[PDB]
């Protein structure tokens, strides 16, 4: 199982992002995967 593009995102509370697409947390609540290329 994985989060898809622009999938929201937790450390506990979520789960690990499908490749190439990588989770952001840019000091905002809350963090979310985004597409590769960022």
């Amino acid at each position: 199982k994985c989060l898809a593009e622009a999938a929201d995102c937790s450390p506990w509370s979520g789960d690990s992002c499908c490749k190439p697409y990588l989770c952001s947390c840019i000091f905002f609540y809350p963090c979310s995967c985004r597409p590769k290329g960022w």
